[PDB]
């Protein structure tokens, strides 16, 4: 190795009320504990904290735990933050930049798409999701098992660890079945399979230089050895709004960084909030829904607890502790990313080797250089609905579509029509004909 090389050395977990600064500050000392030398000594070594977003929160932590760092960081919004993080301060300590770094984060108990509805997660993985049941040619009934197949073996891994909070593990047949219990929240998933916790996690980070002056067990070093950086145009100019192969290739281009091939890693943390960004890496990389391997070292989403903000940094927390447990084998994290607008993969293993710099800023140019999809902000006239969702929490039951003109530029309606609502909640729409009408505050639809 060189001495700039950077080494994942301590990682904190921790789960409990605790405000947000405390409980990023039981995680940070349980990272500055895992690293196997004196909290103290590192602690007044720490030169950059950075945290991610839900006063100064970073310099709180940092006072908490006895470091007094030039650096502090308040990290944008989003589940890919984590994993962006780690490689920005990753790339950063293999340069002339920094030595040692804290990452943490926690949470508490305590335009055109906006005015049409889409102003929430679910509603809007809601279009993605049916999306994808399109293009596969699906049928509703099947890919509801598609889903909960996927996510069944999540809810297991969920159950056993103990950072979940209060999880109960779900049968493929539980999760399928609408009941009054499991019912229809966001078209087209049910309750049990989208679902608030006190956690705290953190990553302590170095030079290999600052792991031997600090006097850190080499068995306790874990290398960032593949990463990249992807991020898609915003929904409506998506080649398919039912893939995201800026994901994809954020997978692939992580790969070839560390020098392997998907069939060398023995362990994956995808991010999954929805069913759809896991599918969506399934379906361009050729992995299997069922491997072996398993998909999820925490638990994932629903089931593991949390808003969804900082949860791979527990991912990457289950990394690095596995890679120890089995050195010289691979980890890759996956994180998400908006309406699967960012994702951020690291690659993580105990066999040592230089930083290699990624080429995401490059692969980001050409996949911004792909022609976007036209859109018509004020639809009048004949389309054809490409994809949909219907909002059963409220009543009416109100349905969201993405159309198609006949002049190929898409558009987006609101519906209350008792008509059309039946067959986006009972039937199958897609590419069935619709009438839209312009308006400022939404555009509407109803049959053809």
């Amino acid at each position: 190795v060189d001495p700039r090389t950077p080494v994942i050395v301590g990682v904190g977990q921790f789960t409990e009320g605790m405000s947000s600064v405390e409980l990023a500050t039981e995680a940070a000392k349980a990272a500055l504990h895992d690293c196997g030398a004196d909290a103290d000594t590192v602690a007044r070594a720490i030169d950059t904290v950075a945290g991610t977003r839900q006063s100064n929160y970073p310099r709180s932590v940092a006072r908490n735990i006895g470091a007094d760092p030039a650096h502090a960081v308040l990290e944008v919004i989003g589940g890919q933050s984590p994993q962006h993080l780690a490689t920005e301060f990753g790339g950063k300590i293999a340069a002339g930049e920094n030595d040692v770094v804290l990452i943490f984060g926690s949470e508490n108990t305590s335009e055109y798409t906006i005015r049409h509805g889409l102003i929430g997660a679910p509603v809007q993985y809601g279009l993605l999701e049916n999306a994808r049941r399109a293009r596969l040619g699906l049928s509703v009934a099947d890919y509801r098992l598609a889903m909960a197949e996927l996510f069944a073996p999540f809810s297991k891994v969920a159950a056993k660890n103990p950072y979940s909070s209060a999880p109960t593990e779900r049968s493929v047949e539980e999760l399928l079945t609408v009941t009054a219990s499991n019912r229809m929240i966001v078209d087209p998933y049910p309750r049990l399979m989208v679902a608030q916790v006190n956690q705290g996690a953190a990553l302590l980070m170095m030079s290999v230089e600052s792991a031997r002056k600090l006097g850190v067990p080499e068995e306790k070093w874990v290398y960032l050895r593949g990463h990249a950086d992807m991020k898609e145009p915003k929904l409506l100019e998506r080649a398919d709004i039912g893939a995201s192969p800026a994901s994809v290739t954020a997978v692939n281009e992580a790969l070839r960084v560390a020098g392997i091939g998907l069939d060398d890693v023995a362990a994956f943390d995808l991010y999954s909030c929805f069913p759809f960004p896991v599918f969506n890496i399934c379906d361009g990389t050729g992995l299997a829904t069922d491997d072996p391997r398993g998909l999820t070292l925490t638990g994932g989403l629903p089931f593991f607890g949390g808003l969804g903000n900082n949860y791979s940094m527990h991912g990457i927390a289950e990394a690095v502790n596995e890679m120890r447990d089995k050195p010289g084998q691979f980890a890759l994290v996956g994180a998400n990313g908006g309406i699967a607008s960012k994702y951020s993969v690291g690659i993580y293993s105990t066999e040592p080797a230089d930083w290699v710099a990624d080429n995401s800023a490059q692969l980001q140019a050409e996949h911004d250089a792909q022609p976007k999809v036209a859109i018509t902000e004020k639809a009048d006239g004949t389309g054809t609905i490409e994809t949909y969702t219907v909002r059963y929490d409220w009543t009416p039951h109100t349905g969201i579509i993405i159309g198609r003109l006949d002049d190929g530029s898409r558009f987006l309606a609101k519906t209350k029509d008792e008509d059309l609502v039946k067959l986006l909640s009972e039937g199958d729409p897609i590419g069935a004909k619709i009438v839209v009408t312009p308006g400022e505050k939404s555009n509407r639809a109803v049959l053809a």
